[PDB]
């Protein structure tokens, strides 16, 4: 199992590497918002994904807004649950401070810093953990004015308890505007920038900004991508999805598919009715779910 095999991750240039300094490409899946679908996120289902799908990373998508942590912080217990499972299973785990309607990460910066102080404190001696501090900036929200200053403060409070675990920072326009990041990069040695795409929506233009970012030295991590369109629908777009994953392989970019749930949308891995604890029949999986599993089992 990884972490037992790769240990603690760091960044060599653009390439995510293991403790040996080997190139590593994590592949996995994200929960839906933990406030609605945390029932699917537990040591059993995570175990099933590890054992049946070969996932090497699980993302715990803790919405801040929309009935999430700001209004009900007890959801932090689901993050802690998933993390303990990940440590116990030898897989990596992303703690995703999942902004969306609160499109400016500054809106909730005080609560975000307090949240990350506790997590880095609890888990910062843990090689499993990756922090994702701001899922998707959007609106009149840009790198230089809004996202960078936030990242320095939040980063500064994480590094106190955890100096070396990977931190992934979202970018503008729903974690598309990596080029703006790529120009005015942070100094932290273990920071990556998030790139999100949907196969039914995003095409070559988004890949080019990504190419531009790498060429300027900014590492990229796909903390969220879907085989559906950006709404999370439109059916399951196999040509573009195949085309995207081909591109990501070519640069050894780690990725996390959206999403593990039985929600009634195209992006869901599961068909309605699917067990919360795994042990899923091949039929229980959606058209999306099947494709994603096939692309992790190599």
């Amino acid at each position: 199992t990884p972490v037992a095999k790769n240990g603690q991750l760091s960044i060599k240039g653009t390439q995510l590497v293991n403790r040996d300094g080997k190139a590593v490409q994590l592949k996995g899946i994200s929960s839906h918002g933990l406030q609605w679908y945390g029932e699917y996120v537990n040591k059993d289902s995570l175990k099933w994904l590890r054992d049946d799908w070969g996932i090497t990373v699980f993302r715990a998508a803790m919405y801040t807004a929309d009935g999430g942590y700001i209004d009900n912080p007890s959801v932090k217990n689901k993050v802690k649950e998933a993390v303990e499972a990940a440590k116990e299973l030898g897989i990596y785990v992303i703690i995703d401070w999942h902004i969306l309607n609160d499109g400016n990460p500054n809106q909730n910066k005080e609560k975000a810093k307090e949240f990350f102080k506790e997590m880095s404190s609890l888990y910062g001696n843990t090689p499993n953990v990756i922090y994702e501090i701001a899922n998707e900036p959007n609106g009149d929200v840009n790198w230089k004015r809004d996202i960078k200053p936030y990242a320095e403060e939040v980063i500064s409070v994480i590094r106190k308890n955890d100096p070396d675990n990977i931190i992934i920072v979202g970018t503008g326009t729903w974690s598309q505007d990596v080029n703006d990041a790529a120009d005015d990069q942070l100094k932290d040695a273990n920071v990556m920038y998030a790139l999100h795409f949907y196969a039914g929506t995003h095409g070559q233009f988004l890949r080019d900004k990504a190419n531009y970012a790498l060429s300027k030295g900014a590492p990229i991590f796909v903390t969220e991508w879907g085989t559906s369109d950006a709404s999370g629908n439109g059916g399951v777009f196999l040509d573009q999805s195949r085309e995207w994953l081909k591109y990501l392989d070519s640069k050894t970019i780690s990725w996390v598919n959206w999403n593990l749930s039985d929600k009634q949308e195209s992006s869901s891995a599961l068909k309605p009715g699917a067990s919360k604890t795994g042990g899923w029949r091949l039929s229980d999986l959606s058209a999306s779910g099947t494709f994603v599993r096939e692309n992790i089992l190599g």
